[PDB]
């Protein structure tokens, strides 16, 4: 219509998935869906080579603490041998091409840029790098990231900050400011929650358009079908993953309704398919060079979604092998193993400012406890399996191997591989969501369930 394109840049260990709900909100208010673009990049090399400062000097987080512990000391040397000026130049030239293609497609003369966390550091350096690049930017939005620096010269900038306690608040408390920018605060929100919230959407839309949006809801569209564009990619490093995808419509207990899949395809990174609005589906994937069968579950699509992401574990940060000892035990034919994901921190420790606790039940047992999901761990990914493969559910003994992974935690719960698994969430901001799926065995299968990041 009379709108300009918007481009989003994610933070450390992030992807286009943190702007998926915001893209659907922009389209519900009149934007052509294809006007909302995302730029993805390898965050492990960027942090170590370009943002070494933030990494070991708090500007950022505690990944620095868990780099030598996770990445192979040799691999780390290969990464560190890369030229910094070279990495900066080649990555910025790729963003140039994404911006130029959005301008040619829309006829606009400028675009709006949005960054989250480490992505804010990335964008301030990008806009400051040349007059030519800044001349193509109408507005810059910085979400819960950098502070204590000048907004780029001549570009209207908005900075939005969340609850300091949220993560290592060992620094500035409730007083972070970007110089010469409009600065505002949401003290009731955690880190990733601030990026995906409907209140943040209303603030960004008014800053760039001059009026309040008519709605912040994810409005179902008319028609029987929806267009879905997605990608299978490596966690954190974000490179394209190759494999085979089978899609099956399923009933209320997770049983497949058709004999053959409704869609079957060879995927190399990005894929596109037409599906039924409001219908529950199972996305089965087999990745090249692994015999494991993956089953991904989520709520039905109610409108077109051009930003879906399916995360896959790959070197040099193969987080999934942390679970291999148990997958190799004879007991694995008898239990299931699952990963629960939500781009809005799951919190089991009570706090006033935040004002609420989440409850997450698996076969009736709450795994979002004060011990497993404390505020400081900012849990977006929760692993549930039988630690030790001993047939015992010891929920009070922490699973130490995950204490070193960012945004993740784990629960020692025996889930029998017979019949179905029941999963239910009661959100700290109100409302509930539930799933029933088959209890696939861990010796040959992996289960991923993604909860919606906002329930009205
Ligand atoms: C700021 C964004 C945080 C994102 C947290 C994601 C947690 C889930 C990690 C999934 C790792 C790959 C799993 C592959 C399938 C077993
Ligand atoms: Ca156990």
């Amino acid at each position: 219509e009379d709108f300009r394109p918007v481009v989003f840049v994610h933070g450390l260990a992030g992807s286009a998935g943190q702007f998926e709900s915001q893209g659907m909100r922009f389209a519900a208010n009149g934007y052509p869906a294809e006007y909302v673009k995302t730029f993805e990049y390898d965050t492990i090399s960027w942090a170590l080579v370009v943002e070494t400062d933030m990494l070991f000097s708090g500007l950022g987080s505690e990944f620095g603490l868990n780099i030598s512990q996770i990445i192979d000391p040799e691999t780390l040397d290969k990464i560190l041998s890369k030229s910094r000026e070279r990495l900066i130049d080649e990555t910025f030239s790729r963003l140039d091409r994404v911006i130029d293609e959005a301008l040619a497609e829309s006829g606009a003369d400028k675009v709006d840029l949005v960054g989250h966390a480490m992505g804010t550091f990335f964008l301030v350096r990008y806009v400051n790098s040349s007059p030519e690049r800044a001349a193509k930017v109408a507005h810059l939005i910085l979400l819960d990231g950098v502070w204590g620096v000048d907004a780029p010269e001549g570009i209207p900038t908005l900075a939005v900050f969340g609850n300091p306690k949220a993560l290592p608040a060992l620094g500035l408390p409730e007083e972070k400011v970007v110089y010469n920018a409009t600065n505002v605060y949401f003290n009731n929100m955690t880190h990733v929650q601030l990026c995906t919230s409907p209140e943040t959407f209303a603030v960004m839309f008014e800053f760039i358009n001059g009026y309040k949006p008519a709605t912040t809801d994810i409005v179902p569209q008319d028609g029987d079908y929806v267009k879905v564009k997605g990608k299978f990619l490596a966690f954190a490093t974000n490179g394209d993953v190759s494999g085979w995808l089978s899609i099956y419509p399923i009933d209320e207990n997770g049983k497949r309704l058709t004999r053959l899949p409704v869609k079957f395809m060879r995927v190399k990174g990005d894929f596109e398919v037409r599906l039924r609005k409001g219908q529950l589906y199972e996305f089965q994937f087999r990745k090249d060079f692994s015999p494991i069968i993956y089953h991904y579950y989520r709520a039905p699509f109610v409108r077109d979604d051009l930003w879906a992401r399916f995360l896959v574990s790959k070197p040099p940060l193969d987080v999934e092998l942390l679970i291999l000892p148990e997958r190799l035990s004879p007991a694995a034919k008898e239990t299931s193993g699952l990963l629960l994901i939500r781009y809005k921190e799951m919190i089991g420790e009570y706090d006033e400012e935040i004002g609420g606790v989440d409850e997450v039940y698996v076969n009736g047992v709450n795994v979002c406890t004060e011990r497993i999901c404390p505020i400081e761990r900012a849990v977006n990914g929760l692993w549930v399996f039988d630690r030790g493969a001993d047939g015992k559910s010891d929920l009070d003994r922490e699973v130490v191997r995950y204490s070193i992974m960012p945004f993740m935690s784990a629960a020692d719960l025996v889930v029998p591989a017979e019949g179905t698994i029941s999963i239910a969430v009661k959100s700290r901001t109100g409302g509930e969501e539930s799933f029933t799926i088959p209890a696939w065995s861990a010796d040959r299968h992996s289960i991923i369930v993604q909860f919606s990041d906002y329930i009205v």
